[PDB]
């Protein structure tokens, strides 16, 4: 592998310069002890220009990100439906790489900020890379790539002042939506707990696109790809997201990294639906149009593979910052669409590399290495690692024997374009009248959600469109809401003092679809990697001894305890002062110590209750374990999800349960 | 004051960059529902600018915000130094202020805990000239061959880039213990200092010794200091980290809002002068940087006025 | 090969992109057979935007240059006097990789223009890279390197319409020398056959500033690097270099390829002059002054080890356009001093390739990697290819164990600047006056030159000058030349129309100094690779037979032999419609072919010209196979002129000639004042 290759051990030895010299680092040369520094200290120099040299541009959009490296398995020889080399035999092995995302955010603005999310997975095939570059939601803003610039800017910071970071929570990226109808549908997936995930690993992932597989004999059929979470899906309610991202911006990342390290390694089911070309505009919609999904009672999944992701990077930077994705990375078997978003698509990511890397030569990078031999004639370019033999670098020639040889469709196994495409017609920069219903899916999926869901979602944009200064704009929206739904136009009016206006029913209907909620989705398939914090004292030594006995019970079954004191000693994990309810999926106050929950110069005023008041108010399983602490709080001892029992192994096994559940959406207000 | 360089788009038809009026919205295609072609230069200048609007942050103060604003001389002080701005009572000369935090990224919150940057340049009639300083009177390091060490041991760690824009971590706490030297901007980062309540509310320093220097060659050491008019004022942590969720954009906001209501911040920009025989003379080096000159031995001199009184047109070019 | 790890075989396999899918790249994907090409054709851009990406922006100076790999060996263990690990033991040997280049040309100008040259050697020793940055003449125009801007646009093409290419043959540059009187001892070198050198191969190098050798006890001495040819030296005359610069822009490249492709790498003694701190300032001068050199009766020269090439690169543009050279990749056992010149360019070879490189991992290039391992803390950047598995890159550190250690003099065997070295006095941009003596040492030069090459001298400047339009600068040449020889003032004004000014003897001397004369440099230590053209005729049976036998015969002495005649047949090499006298070091007529010497195959005259050319330029000509006269008199060449051959047997020719091949050129053949 190209990376175990590169990777410099620095565990031992003597520090050199770039060309191996031995040299120190630690003081400048001078002339005399106070003197001025000498241009001639080579080793300041080659140190500091180094170090003004680290950063290289962030990436355009998905600039905030993480990945880790994994395996994808084919559990069959899929060569009936494509003749994609990864795909052709049980059990055949493929290493991949994927990196996850927001969209708006800089590269250092917090993780559980509300966003779409990115998810890229390289597959790196005996015949070439494959990227998949997808989303955790399947249905884009926008029809057009050439769209894009007008939707990133409106969303992001306001050009004059560069405020506010990684929000659409303002006047451009809601006048911008007003103004595109298209947006309707993947505003509601933002909108939903699905633009605040509570980790990757509880998300989907969509390819958004349809693609075609394309067999040996040239016939093809249309895809959807969706990766299909083993974790389960589980969001953040926003008040919580909020705090998150100021207690610890790097969640996510955070949260990948430790199951990763742990054995926990996140899974997905790579899947597609699969339909024939005839069906492109059969269920009434078109499959060009990357705004609209196939209900799953259209066309149900079939399972490939399963994606793992099981090891961290060795460096971030190096791994992590420079993967360059395309989704020109395609391989024989696999084939484009004539989706006016994806075509664009095909352009940018091969130009936006130049900037980020500085110089043509990124295909170079470890990372982004095959792992199968190259044969072309690319040459030179600023960075090139290469040292070619083949003096004769043209075709046709004869002084190399003719080699490289053409590959295609019945030579090298080439790629080859889907040999049934076809097109016709005027040269027209026109949309397609089948592209024109904005409002009937966005509509479906609103239908789909739980009462609690829905309420969510309304008070999502009830947070944002307050906040937007232009009561023009306010109108804007509520006149687009309106033509998905009258009753989200009357709801999200009433919070900002305006009146809906009237009912119009040209796109309303009643149906619903499945597999597009999280909360109709279960319980929680496994409540490992899940985190509690056991809040106690270290005034009472029966309040470690119950810490202790609870961790045992529940580090049995792969939750993360934290066990938190007023300060550090043998057993305790996090003092008061640096714990946070956004730090826990459950809280589980020791009885012993009930008298923090009625002042110290050791954490703020309050900081015990708050972190268990923050859990239950979030909706998360709490419970007291050995009452009269559920008082303090305010909290009933009958409510589901809380938790009182003086029998440790009743109070766990009825707690895991809670995890599972996750989220006690009764704890929720709706409107009438 | 940049006006030659604005661009006005407040009317007019859509063009390229070489003027050619043109549309943006919808991609050439082969037919109605057909592929998009290579010929659409429409297209393709678009979405190259676009792939290409991003540049490298800054290798620290990554996050920083800033506006414009004037110096006004108190008096003529030629008779310390021959620098022209400061040549006569009253005299104007236009600044541009940076204000930033150290070690997080772009998109980070402002209000971390850390070192400031206050940087600020005086566009003189014989030059422009820059005082990049800091919030803080003292840095962490005696040279500056040990910067990409402090830097890289308080930047997030390089396996897995955790943590964002936080001291709190190994390696950075591993740097101050062994580089004991860091123990004096350690203190002042501990402090309320290092969580201001505005960049409004902070004050800037050099940092420092340099000199000033007369039209006979004849010269004095010199520490900068600018007095913040607003006063001092400073978060508390508990606070500090909830702001940064709620909002991260907290001390551009704040900046950005006082200069937009005519209450752009004021500073006096103050000298410490010292003699050139001096420079051991108060129990320590005034060429170590880790040192500050208490005040009771050395007051402060008032030069002039420091306003802030515009903000930019746009952030990205400014 | 030094490189293999990194070598790409293309002999056989199926095209591919850069990610490994197989594709094809001869017709783009078109909305039909008639149609417009489609933007997801991903295999046309890959492949267009990579050629629209394969230029980099040529070195700033010696821009035209080439390279080819080979090794040092030291020929003793030199710790008395550095403590330099490549030169630690007798045979330890150490790949290298040398460019040779011109200084002021762009890429693709001739490698014949007039011009000082680079000679930058690359040291992979175990101890790291070490280069040695050098040139092939021993002084440089300026004394600090804050001048070099100014030389530099001085003698490049004049900005408002970049002419004239490589040639300081205009205005700006005679008016920054005549200005800039430091300028005038390199002045002299470049317009001396030095500035026109036969080949890469037959040009001395040479460090130019004096540096510090340190051995590992501290004590230094000081050092002048001259890599002494063991080719020999050789120049051009001009007005061959001008015919040469248009029919083959690629000579020295070609010359030093093919060279090596023939088992003949040139080799370089490398020597050093070696002097004591206490004599920086003993021989009349400041050694700090990069104008001057130590005359070699004043200090002799150690030899050090051998330098030879024997191995071209792979691909030119990885290998000889991306090697970046630097003086700060230095080694311990050696030093800088404080040559103000020297000083200042520690700066720019880091700085430039950044922008020739594009981004600051320039010593990741497999060209510029050393040889042994590298721990250090730098990290990230654009095109970082490694990985690194530290995640601890700072110092102190206790989280990765206190690793990197610091090297320094007494610990792992880190560089040290020479202990004994120290500063005094006020911060200053003053010029010592110890550099003033700006004409002694080029009048020193033009004395040891033999009355030919000064000749040569005085006939390089009437030719450049007599371009300056402008007569003040003119002037101003006047001047400053007359400061060095009024002789030389007087000869050069002849060509120009001005009076030379009134003798000014501040500086005249009459001392000479060993080794700078190439024509007095005896005739060349060797032959091989040197070009015999034959001119024959296929109208003749026999003059192909005389041209087959003399072909074996000369071959056999490791000449480089071209028969050349109207058209190609078996053993022709050369039509007379490509063939020119500056392909050639000796020209023979077989005697069969006396006919020849008008066709549609060639030019009018042709052959006739060749044989003249090759006469009228000082080369060995002669006449094989008894009847010469024809030949002789057609050409107008006198049958006993030294250099002149005519005999009927084949092996008393080739001796007699090949003793013309190493007197090399016949200066007897050319007027003086
Ligand atoms: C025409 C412009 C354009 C359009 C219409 C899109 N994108 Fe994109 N995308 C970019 C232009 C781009 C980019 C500017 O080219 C980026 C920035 C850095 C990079 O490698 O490409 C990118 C990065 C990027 C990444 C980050 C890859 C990584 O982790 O490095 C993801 C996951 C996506 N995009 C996903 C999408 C999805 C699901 C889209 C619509 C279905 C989409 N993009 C439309
Ligand atoms: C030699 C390395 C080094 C050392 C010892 C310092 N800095 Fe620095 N500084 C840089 C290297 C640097 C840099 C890498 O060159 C930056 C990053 C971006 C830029 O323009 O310069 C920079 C940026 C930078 C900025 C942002 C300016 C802006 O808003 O654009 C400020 C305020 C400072 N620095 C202030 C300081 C102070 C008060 C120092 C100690 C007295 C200090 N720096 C030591
Ligand atoms: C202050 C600037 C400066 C000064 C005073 C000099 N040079 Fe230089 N030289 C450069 C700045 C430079 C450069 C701009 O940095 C180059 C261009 C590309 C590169 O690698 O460095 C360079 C290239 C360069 C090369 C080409 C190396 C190669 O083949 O790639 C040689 C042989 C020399 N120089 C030799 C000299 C000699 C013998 C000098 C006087 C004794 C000299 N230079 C003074
Ligand atoms: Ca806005
Ligand atoms: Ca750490
Ligand atoms: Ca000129």
């Amino acid at each position: 592998s190209p990376l175990a290759a590169y990777e410099v051990d620095d565990s031992t030895g003597y520090l050199t310069s770039d060309v191996g010299g031995p040299i120190q680092d630690q003081t400048s040369l001078k002339a005399g002890i106070r003197g001025p520094t000498l241009l001639e200290d080579f080793m300041f120099r080659q140190k500091i220009q180094h170090f003004d040299h680290e950063r290289v541009p962030e990436r355009a959009v998905h600039a905030r990100g993480a990945g880790a490296h994994g395996t994808f398995t084919s559990y069959a020889d899929w060569s009936n439906i494509t003749a994609a080399s990864f795909l052709n035999a049980t059990g055949k092995q493929t290493p991949v790489f994927v990196r996850f995302s927001t969209v708006a955010g800089s590269r250092g603005s917090a993780d559980t900020a509300r966003d779409v999310h990115g998810f890229a997975t390289r597959f790196y095939t005996d015949e070439g890379n494959f990227d998949i570059v997808g989303a955790n939601i399947p249905v884009f803003f926008i029809q057009d790539a050439i769209q894009f610039p007008d939707l990133i800017h409106s969303v992001k910071p306001r050009p004059d002042n560069e405020i506010p970071q990684a929000a659409t929570a303002h006047d451009s990226a809601w006048d911008f939506f007003s103004q595109q109808p298209s947006t309707m549908h993947t505003l509601f997936w933002a909108m939903s707990g699905h633009g605040i995930p509570r980790s990757y690993r509880h998300m989907d992932g969509f390819g958004v696109h349809t693609f075609r597989f394309v067999k040996d004999d040239g016939s093809s059929k249309l895809i959807k790809w969706h990766f299909k979470s083993r974790q389960g899906k589980a969001s953040l309610v926003w008040e919580e997201a909020q705090v998150l991202s100021g207690k610890n911006a790097d969640f996510h990342r955070q949260d990948l990294w430790d199951a990763i390290e742990s054995g926990n390694g996140p899974e997905w089911d790579v899947c597609v639906q699969i339909v024939d070309e005839s069906q492109a505009q059969a269920f009434g919609f078109d499959l060009l149009d990357p705004t609209k999904i196939i209900p799953e009672e259209y066309a149900p999944l079939t399972k490939l593979g399963l994606l793992k992701l099981d090891r961290n990077p060795t460096n971030y930077f190096a791994e992590t910052e420079q993967v360059m994705f395309q989704p020109g990375h395609i391989v024989r078997g696999i084939d484009f669409t004539e989706d006016p978003l994806l075509q664009g698509r095909l352009f940018s990511y091969l130009d936006t590399q130049l900037n980020r890397n500085g110089g043509p030569n990124f295909e170079q990078l470890p990372i982004n290495m095959p792992r199968v031999p190259i044969h072309n004639n690319n040459r030179d370019g600023a960075g090139q690692m290469f040292i070619h033999r083949n003096k004769y670098p043209y075709t046709p020639n004869t002084l190399n024997s003719g080699y490289p040889r053409q590959a295609n469709q019945n030579a090298g196994r080439g790629f080859f374009t889907a040999p049934g495409r076809t097109a016709s017609g005027a040269l027209v920069r026109e949309v397609s009248p089948t592209f024109n219903d904005h409002w009937s899916q966005p509509r479906l999926f609103f239908n789909s959600l739980t009462p609690v869901e829905q309420q969510f979602l309304v008070n999502a944009m009830r947070f944002e469109i307050s906040l937007v200064k232009s009561e023009e704009v306010k109108k804007n929206v509520l006149t687009q809401l309106n033509r998905v739904s009258h009753d989200v136009a009357v709801r999200v009016a009433a919070a900002i003092g305006l009146g809906a206006p009237d009912a119009d029913d040209t796109y309303y209907h009643n149906n619903k679809t499945a597999g597009v909620s999280i909360v109709g989705s279960g319980p929680l398939p496994t409540i490992k990697t899940l985190r509690v914090g056991i809040l106690a004292t270290t005034s009472e030594s029966s309040a470690l001894d119950q810490a202790a006995q609870l961790r045992t019970r529940l580090e049995k079954d792969g939750l993360v305890v934290t066990v938190v004191a007023e300060t550090l000693r043998e057993g305790v994990d996090q003092t008061y002062s640096t714990a946070d309810a956004t730090g826990f999926d459950g809280v589980v106050v020791v009885d012993g110590a009930a008298a923090l929950f009625a002042s110290s110069p050791l954490f703020p005023t309050g900081r015990p209750l708050q972190i268990f008041v923050d859990a239950y108010r979030w909706g998360k399983p709490v419970g007291v374990c050995g009452s009269e602490v559920l008082d303090a709080a305010d909290v009933p001892e009958d409510g589901d999800g809380v938790y009182s029992e003086e029998s440790v192994d009743m109070f766990v096994e009825e707690f895991e349960k809670g995890l599972a559940t996750f989220r006690f959406t009764d704890r929720f207000a709706l409107d009438s």
